[PDB]
Order: C-alpha cells, then sequence, then structure tokens
C-alpha cells in the first residue's frame, strides 16, 4: 500500500458511501425544524404493534439493501467468494444500519427522523420495546455528539463490515488484507482531517455488537 493507494481507497469508500446512503444529509438536517405534533405521536402510539413492526421493517430492509450495494461498490469486496459477502454482511448489515441511524438523530432536541418528520422515543410505543429504543437514542447521541462526518460514518461503517474475525469465513486472509487496508484509510483519512481525536472516544465493539444482538432479537 502505497499514498495514491490509500489516498484512492479513502475517496472509493466515501463515494461509494455517499451513492448508498440512503437518505441524503442535506434532507435530513433540513427537516429538524419539523417536529411531530401530540396528534402525531398519539397516532403513531394508538397504532398495532403489528401495523408498526411491518412499517419499520420496510425501512430496515430497505436500509439493508442499501447497506449490500455499499458493501458490493467496497474494493475487493466482490473479488471474495460468495460465501464470505454473506458471512459479512450477515454479522455486520444489522450493526452499519444502527450505526447509520445517528445521522438522523437530533441530540439537541433527543429526536430522530422517522417517516418524514421528526419525533422522540414515545413515537415507538406501540412497539413494547422502550428498553431496545432507549439504548438506541443513547448509542445515536454519543455518536452525534463526536459530531461524526459523512466520511468518518462511510469508513467506520466498512470497518464494521470488513472484519477477518468473524466466524465462517473461508478465505480469512484476503479478509483480513481488505480490512488491513480499510483500517490504514480510516487512520490515514483521520490525520488528514486532524480527527485523531475521536478514536478513544468511539464506542467499543462491545457495546455495537451486544446492542445489535438485542436489536436482532
Ligand atoms: C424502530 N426501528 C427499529 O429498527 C426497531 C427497534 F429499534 C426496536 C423494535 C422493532 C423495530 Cl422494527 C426502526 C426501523 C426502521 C427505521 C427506519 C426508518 C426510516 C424512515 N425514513 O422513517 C428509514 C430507514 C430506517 Cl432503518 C428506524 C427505526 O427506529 C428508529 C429508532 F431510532 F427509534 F430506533
Amino acid at each position: 500500500a502505497s499514498l495514491t493507494e490509500i489516498e484512492h481507497l479513502v475517496q472509493s469508500v466515501c463515494k461509494s458511501y455517499r451513492e448508498t446512503c440512503q437518505l441524503r444529509l442535506e434532507d435530513l438536517l433540513r427537516q429538524r425544524s419539523n417536529i411531530f405534533s401530540r396528534e402525531e405521536v398519539t397516532g403513531y402510539q394508538r397504532k398495532s404493534m403489528w401495523e408498526m413492526w411491518e412499517r419499520c421493517a420496510h425501512h430496515l430492509t430497505e436500509a439493508i439493501q442499501y447497506v449490500v450495494e455499499f458493501a458490493k461498490r467496497l474494493s475487493g469486496f466482490m473479488e471474495l467468494c460468495q460465501n464470505d459477502q454473506i458471512v459479512l454482511l450477515k454479522a455486520g448489515a444489522m450493526e452499519v444500519v444502527l450505526v447509520r441511524m445517528c445521522r438522523a438523530y437530533n441530540a439537541d432536541n433527543r429526536t430522530v427522523f422517522f417517516e418524514g418528520k421528526y419525533g422522540g422515543m414515545e413515537l415507538f410505543r406501540a412497539l413494547g420495546c422502550s428498553e431496545l429504543i432507549s439504548s438506541i437514542f443513547d448509542f445515536s447521541h454519543s455518536l452525534s455528539a463526536l459530531h461524526f462526518s459523512e466520511d468518518e460514518i462511510a469508513l467506520y461503517t466498512a470497518l464494521v463490515l470488513i472484519n477477518a474475525h468473524r466466524p465462517g469465513l473461508q478465505e480469512k486472509r484476503k479478509v483480513e488484507q481488505l480490512q488491513y487496508n480499510l483500517e490504514l484509510a480510516f487512520h490515514h483519512h483521520l490525520c488528514k482531517t486532524h480527527r485523531q481525536s475521536i478514536l478513544a472516544k468511539l464506542p467499543p465493539k462491545g457495546k455495537l455488537r451486544s446492542l445489535c444482538s438485542q436489536h436482532v432479537e
């Protein structure tokens, strides 16, 4: 790995993320002023857990489609066997989507973009998943307060995906090589953007994995 190669990898990943990021930062930030009325909230509250679920499951599917596209656009992700690509997406897809949620979270009033507007966590009362939702607000909070940039997200999410210690992989070596190259890109870009600071301040593999497991449950 040279500088052109790693600087190229940084740009590939950021471009890949920007094409696949589903909802534009632009819009997300525009729509913060805009908030659900108590009539609106009470309406989502009133629904059935089943009505809710299927709506959330529509966006989850849609969002998992975008993570896969991102992964497919990752350098040398497609040159891995089918079996490995499945291992990585099946372990990491959902972790990425959670990370990707921080963007639609607004720490300044503890709301998140849902279905066109912003709302608080009480919006999801019908699901009877208060503990879980409340964590999600907390893990999205702690990242929004490091002002995670789009390139920081792209690159971090790429390493949540490309992990040589997932079991099931047949060609570990190639993955370690993909993984390592992205670490370099992350750490390089971090040095270029004077953000070396945020490493110690990110939530560990521990948290993110244990939350995503509570989520998949
Ligand atoms: C509520 N939820 C879940 O993932 C979830 C959960 F956190 C607990 C239980 C059941 C479910 Cl389906 C969920 C699903 C899709 C979305 C979602 C909405 C949109 C959208 N445009 O509204 C787009 C993509 C997605 Cl993945 C957001 C969700 O939760 C937000 C928060 F912050 F409250 F968790």
